[PDB]
């Protein structure tokens, strides 16, 4: 997956009309939005084909897909229905459950990322222990897409020297959480960012600054 | 603690409109309560909420399994309630903060939040069920009221139940399709979860009605 700039927008906007207008303002930027339930709750699952439409951008639908097997089959079906590239899965709830989504990515063209170890401070309790485990987990799955933590710099290294360097690794935690461009950078093939672009005064700006800090890492 | 009639749940998971409110007004006799998840919310759109409780008049349980970090479960619980579902369902292995923030909405808003510890199927033997009852004991530290547990495993359940109590609320899935016996079930849930046995029958109404038969002696 080529990522433009190596930056994904992470669009949590709840309106539709200011998750348009921000997306607009920051495309020339980048041809990846990551769109999660805050933005497809708030406005249904047409906002998928909407940015697919005005952006010809590519669309991570970040739903964390956390169920059992069959319903994580179904969840994924309805996903790439609505034009999804890829999708956003848990690994904690086991491999049976990792599979399901596989199956359906395989189905219809679309790939699965493997949410590993998350970013904020609760993934310390439960999440960072099971990590490299679920990175594993991934391999023997043929998992080739993962999701690390930018705030944890350590703990994303590790998961690249698992699941190697012809894996393809995104980090969110950019930014608001904590985490530094150029240094999440050196591990992951992409971050992502969120309120550090869609709540700046200037969103387009707000890219451009990233990007510029880390102009030699492109 | 909510007042589910029957002590029974529907698991409303067809994907399209017009066949989930099929099932669910043929069922409407036996059950007041219904559990809509993401195959039909993300096939028919958060309308379908309403248009339950335009219908029905039941209960809405939003199965969300909210597994973010804590700004984006505030979100997400924000834009559920919104929609008019009474509860939502939780994840608990993202941690503490993550559960907080969706107690804080339910807290402002009106609104229960159900804390889903061990999860019913195989899968969940590989991570989850290691920390389930270090996440039971971290709800009951927060607060939480309102609990899941897997049908499939009584001994799991029976042990959920202890770590939170008699007064807490608990509802299990796994019930019918995934080996779970109703009976057995409540023995420590106070409800039981249903899906595929009811919704994929020749008769939903006769499926819920046997179901209730077989444990009538614990209504
Ligand atoms: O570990 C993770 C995994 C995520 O998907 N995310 C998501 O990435 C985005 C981070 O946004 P922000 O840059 O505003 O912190 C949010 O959409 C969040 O749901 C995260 O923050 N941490
Ligand atoms: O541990 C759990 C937690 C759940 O919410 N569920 C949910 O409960 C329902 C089970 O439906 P069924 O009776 O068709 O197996 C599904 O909606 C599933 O997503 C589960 O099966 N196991």
């Amino acid at each position: 997956m080529d990522v433009m700039n190596r930056l994904i927008l992470a669009m949590d906007l709840m309106n539709r009309d200011d998750a348009l207008r921000v997306t607009g303002e920051v495309r020339e930027y980048i041809d990846t939005v990551k769109i999660g339930y805050p933005l497809v709750l708030s406005e249904g699952m047409d906002i998928i084909a909407e940015f697919r439409k005005r952006f010809g951008c590519r669309i991570i639908a970040d739903f964390k897909v956390a169920d059992i097997p069959e319903t994580n089959e179904k969840i994924c079906r309805a996903t790439f229905k609505a034009g999804a590239d890829a999708i956003i899965v848990h690994g904690f709830p086991g491999a049976d459950s990792v599979r399901a989504c596989l199956n359906v990515a395989e189905e219809m063209g679309r790939e699965v990322f493997l949410l590993t170890e998350m970013s904020h401070p609760g993934a310390e309790m439960f999440i960072q222990g099971a990590a490299d485990e679920i990175a594993r987990m991934g391999v023997d799955l043929g998992v080739k897409n993962y999701s690390g933590p930018s705030t944890r710099p350590e703990r994303l290294s590790r998961l690249r020297e698992i699941i190697g360097q012809d894996s393809f690794l995104i980090s969110p935690g950019v930014g608001a959480q904590g985490g530094d461009p150029g240094e999440t950078l050196r591990f992951a093939d992409a971050i992502i960012v969120g309120r550090s672009i869609y709540l700046a005064d200037n969103p387009a700006a707000a890219a451009a600054g990233i990007i510029e800090s880390i102009k030699d890492l492109l």
